[PDB]
């Protein structure tokens, strides 16, 4: 279940990888740029999992088209606003929205620090319109190399009040997060918190390093810890959040059936484990999906569900007054 009289949070949330079918069309129509498909039955294969992709790079590859109509910042400013009005559809109190500017523009070459500002104008419109409360997550997009992440680095640098954490995402086995040293390096001497996309296609190995390198906070989501009971010990002991996104690992092949996945592992360990969506529109679902699905299908008890919810919480980027304002409402 969730329980109504604690907030519900959902805070791996890509808005890049949910731009609604519709607004594909809309946009494509609007900017005329040719798309694969012209009504929405047609066009869902393309934008959507149907069924599981057979690896992260495949899955990546599902949120190009949503991308690929933002042609003007203003296209970027309705799907950031779209985006939180998709998270108050769905009963969340406070989202945490990680988007990559540079993939968000690679397409039509928009400039990178205009996107960052024009996410900050559409969500800032849409918690002033529906009152989810909101945090942004810059995304530097690995795939593209460290020279591209730097230019991401910059744009969100040059918007850096208005940015509370920086994440690492994209094809984590072809860019270790080792290359990244330096950009987080930056990222924590700016102030931001830390996230890391780690240990989802590669090894522990993976997450010790954007533990004790990039400085990591918590870690999205990091489903191969359970293979070192030392490093499960140090996320329990140090409260390194792990977010985890089942439906999400079950659509890129991370684990093959949701009854393998580790998350009743974390929450038995101690460990400050969150369930959150990932990429809504690019999976055909959103958190109310993951409670009542994905979750009791993953062997979750009702007690560990709402562990889950109370951690995404616990873990948000958000200050002792933030999370206490939040808790007292919905209590
Ligand atoms: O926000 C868009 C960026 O994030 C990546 N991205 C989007 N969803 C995921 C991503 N990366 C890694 N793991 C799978 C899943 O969690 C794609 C793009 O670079
Ligand atoms: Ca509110
Ligand atoms: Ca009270
Ligand atoms: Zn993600």
């Amino acid at each position: 279940m969730i329980d109504i009289t604690l907030p519900l949070t959902d805070i791996h949330r890509h808005l890049d990888g949910n731009i609604r079918a519709q607004t594909i069309l809309d946009l494509g129509r609007q900017f005329n740029i040719a798309l694969p498909a012209q009504t929405l039955e047609t066009l869902i294969p393309h934008v959507q999992v149907t069924s599981t992709e057979p690896d992260l790079v495949s899955f990546l590859t599902k949120l190009d088209w949503g991308v690929k109509v933002l042609a003007s910042l203003d296209a970027c400013r309705r799907v950031a606003f779209e985006n939180i009005e998709d998270a108050a559809r769905n009963g969340l109190h406070y989202v945490e929205l990680r988007f990559s500017p540079g993939y968000m523009a690679m397409a039509h070459q928009l400039p990178i620090a205009g996107v960052v500002e024009a996410v900050i104008d559409g969500v800032r419109d849409g918690c002033n319109t529906f009152g989810v409360e909101a945090r942004l997550i810059g995304i530097m997009s690995r795939t593209f190399g460290e020279a591209a992440c730097l230019q991401e680095l910059d744009a969100l640098l040059a918007h850096r009040e208005n940015i509370t954490a920086l994440d690492l995402a994209g094809d984590e086995l072809g860019f270790p997060g080792s290359l990244f040293l330096s950009h987080f390096n930056r990222a924590r001497d700016a102030g931001w918190h830390i996230t890391v996309h780690a240990g989802e296609a590669a090894g522990p190995e993976s997450i010790w390093q954007a533990i004790r390198e990039l400085g990591a906070e918590r870690i999205g989501h990091g489903v191969k810890a359970v293979e070192d009971r030392a490093l499960m010990d140090f996320l329990a002991q140090q409260r390194i959040g792990i977010e985890s996104c089942l439906t999400s690992n079950i659509q890129t092949s991370t684990v093959a059936s949701l009854a393998d996945h580790p998350l009743k592992t974390f929450l038995e360990h101690g460990v400050l484990a969150s369930l959150n969506t990932d990429d809504p529109a690019v999976q055909g679902v959103d958190i109310i999906h993951e409670y009542h699905v994905a979750a009791p299908a993953a062997g979750l008890s009702r007690e560990q569900i709402r562990q889950a919810q109370i951690n995404g919480l616990e873990i948000a980027f958000l200050s002792d007054s933030e999370k206490r304002a939040l808790r007292e409402k919905v209590a």
